[PDB]
């Protein structure tokens, strides 16, 4: 019986509860383990992910980014957050759209990424109930970005412009050698 409620305030925190890892760190390149059990301990991790996300001003956060090797994502675009546990992309749709992306694991780097406009995903929610969602726009983009993290893929991997990739990584102190093919 769940006893942990997910009721997280959106606040800057002096000391975020979970620690980010950044491009080059091998934790970002490890395909995430399935979540075995959706219990109250997992809900507290969810709370801490949301607190960490909000404090860093993100709209999504995947557990590998904070060194937790689990198929777990939290998303909140709104000015009730979405929790995806063991998600699967069922298919994509629409046209391929190129938009600017950033990542909390690659601070300061903004580059164009082409993705399908629309995504359908199946997942278990924070109460263990199976759900399915179809998304478009920024939500579809964030979902695909986060699912990338669960598979060890980072947005820089999808960037086609070598000049802009190298310049942006250079200006922010990251190594192009940390980039991987898709
Ligand atoms: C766009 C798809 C990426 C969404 C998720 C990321 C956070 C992250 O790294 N998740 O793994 C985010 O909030 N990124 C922000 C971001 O790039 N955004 C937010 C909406 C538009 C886009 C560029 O401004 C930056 C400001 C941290
Ligand atoms: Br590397
Ligand atoms: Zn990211």
């Amino acid at each position: 019986t769940a006893a942990v409620a997910i009721r997280v305030a959106k606040k800057k925190l002096a000391k975020p509860p979970l620690d980010l890892h950044y491009l080059g760190d091998r934790v970002l390149r490890q395909p995430a383990k399935r979540v075995s059990r959706i219990d109250d301990e997992l809900r507290q991790t969810i709370r801490q992910m949301l607190q960490t996300m909000y404090s860093a001003d993100g709209i999504g956060l995947a557990a590998p980014q904070v060194g937790i090797n689990k198929q777990l994502i939290v998303i909140d675009l709104e000015l009730p957050p979405l929790v995806l546990i063991n998600p699967k992309i069922e298919r994509t749709a629409g046209d391929l759209e190129q938009c600017q992306e950033g990542c909390l694991s690659i601070p300061g780097v903004y580059l164009d990424v082409e993705r399908p406009e629309i995504v359908e995903v199946s997942y278990k929610d924070e109460n263990g109930r199976p759900q399915r969602l179809v998304a478009d726009g920024l939500l579809a983009r964030c979902i695909q970005h986060e699912m990338d993290h669960l598979n060890g893929v980072l947005f820089v991997d999808r960037v086609e412009n070598r000049l802009e990739l190298n310049e942006a990584l250079d200006k922010k102190g990251f190594a192009v050698q940390a980039v991987r093919p898709v």
